[PDB]
């Protein structure tokens, strides 16, 4: 028994599957600790899910102390140099200051909600670094690793005419508004969900002056074309650029 | 896709719902519409509703929603299913 | 008025071409210039399906 039992809990494909399994049960906690209601004091659950975060914690700053290097300002840059590392420490921290939040009364109570929500997130983007011992699953997420880089060019492109649309959608529609910070909400919240379907049929070219509509403000029958003209330069001119551009990089990764 | 919609999907259960005695309907509304709006509809009245303005009251601020989501189809419409462009393509004369 | 209304739209559609001329801006970095560079060279393929 003892050979066999620790012989084979030290293997590290065993500790590995340990280690898994048991991020997969805190995930599905977690995923119940979000969404269920929470009263004031904490549930078995969420313990359970806040003694997994502070233990990780505990073992982060055991390997950074047990690093090689002997000077501590070293083995603080060797630690922060690897990404999911440092990941891990904004976002133990983030959980960290939900818990103190939500220990709280209201109105802090919600907002400690909404950042177990934020930590859901990343918590579930984890399990990408967790899935890298397939050697099938491996090549695609450094793929995807590859491919965000040239993302960072499409969209900033796309910003560029998006923007160009919604400044002119916001002015010739929309005539003698006050200044307020919805100009904004607007001007990113009309023109931009159209590049993945909804083309807002009914806010699109409504009928003017007829039983009755408002008359329709200054030469507002530009704003269709200028609508037309930008869903061909998104949809057709850039998305497929960038499907040349993921299969001609894709090709080297 | 599973993680990545499920990410999206757990998260907004869990901002515009805020109270809900445990149900199995919960699942379901996280593999419910995330999903579909995978497919062209990105059920755009559901999105943004009005709120606070002489309506029921503002779930928390639920301002995370919108720009979650507008980053997930981004992820989701664009990146993954361009990838399976390009997979498709280098492995099909292959095969 | 009704002049000014009118003043108002045609500074609107020049913003749209003074939004176009920061692709000009994006054309200096060492990446994003040469994307700009294949973006005028698929608009002549785009020209022929518009047609079609
Ligand atoms: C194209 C993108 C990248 C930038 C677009 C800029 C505008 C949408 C922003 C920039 C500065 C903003 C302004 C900064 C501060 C204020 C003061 C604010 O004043 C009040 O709320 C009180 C007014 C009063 O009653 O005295 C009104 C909104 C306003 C004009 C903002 C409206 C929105 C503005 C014009
Ligand atoms: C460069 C790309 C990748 C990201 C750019 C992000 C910003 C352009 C976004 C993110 C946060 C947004 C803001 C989030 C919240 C608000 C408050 C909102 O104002 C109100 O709700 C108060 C006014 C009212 O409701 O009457 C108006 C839109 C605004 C300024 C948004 C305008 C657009 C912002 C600045
Ligand atoms: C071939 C591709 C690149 C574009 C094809 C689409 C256009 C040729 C269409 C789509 C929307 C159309 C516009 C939709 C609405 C109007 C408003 C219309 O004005 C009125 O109806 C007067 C006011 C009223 O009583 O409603 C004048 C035509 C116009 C500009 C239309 C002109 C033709 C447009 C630009
Ligand atoms: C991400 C996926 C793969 C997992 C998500 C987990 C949850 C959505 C599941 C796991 C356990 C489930 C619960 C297990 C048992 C029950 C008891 C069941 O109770 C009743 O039907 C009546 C109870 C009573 O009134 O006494 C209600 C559903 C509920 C809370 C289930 C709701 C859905 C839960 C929370
Ligand atoms: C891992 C991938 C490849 C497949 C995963 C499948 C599951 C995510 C699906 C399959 C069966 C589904 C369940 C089938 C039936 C129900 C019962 C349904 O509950 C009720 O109808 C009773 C409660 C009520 O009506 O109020 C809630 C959704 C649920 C749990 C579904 C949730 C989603 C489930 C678990
Ligand atoms: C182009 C890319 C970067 C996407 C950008 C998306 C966000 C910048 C936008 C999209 C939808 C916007 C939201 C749409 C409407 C509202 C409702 C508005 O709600 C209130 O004013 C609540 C009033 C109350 O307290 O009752 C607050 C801003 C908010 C959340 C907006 C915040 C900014 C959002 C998230």
């Amino acid at each position: 028994l003892g050979r066999k039992i620790y012989e084979f809990y030290n293997a590290p494909i065993v500790k590995f599957w340990f280690y898994t399994l048991a991020y997969i049960g805190y995930l599905m906690l977690f995923n119940y600790i979000v969404l269920v209601k929470m009263e004031r004091w904490p549930s078995t659950q969420e313990w359970i899910v806040i003694s997994y975060i502070f233990t990780l914690g505990i073992e982060k700053m055991r390997e950074i102390l047990m690093s090689e290097p002997g000077k501590l300002l070293q083995k603080v840059k060797v630690w922060l140099q690897e990404y999911w590392n440092v990941t891990d420490l904004i976002a133990i921290l983030l959980f960290s200051v939900g818990m103190i939040l939500r220990l709280q009364d209201q109105p802090f109570r919600s907002d400690g909600r909404v950042i177990y929500c934020v930590n859901i997130i990343y918590w579930y983007i984890r399990l990408l670094d967790i899935f890298g011992v397939n050697k099938y699953l491996g090549p695609y997420v450094m793929m995807i690793g590859k491919m965000m880089i040239d993302m960072m060019y499409f969209v900033i492109i796309m910003l560029v005419v998006l923007m160009s649309f919604g400044v002119a959608r916001q002015a010739i529609l929309f005539p003698n508004e006050e200044p307020s910070w919805k100009l904004a909400k607007n001007i990113f919240y009309m023109p931009y969900w159209m590049i993945y379907g909804e083309v807002f049929a009914d806010q699109i070219d409504p009928p003017c002056g007829q039983n009755q509509l408002p008359p329709c403000k200054t030469g507002a029958w530009i704003v269709p074309a200028i609508m037309a003209c930008y869903l061909l330069v998104a949809n057709i001119l850039l998305v497929n650029l960038l499907i040349a551009v993921f299969n001609n990089t894709f090709f080297e990764v």
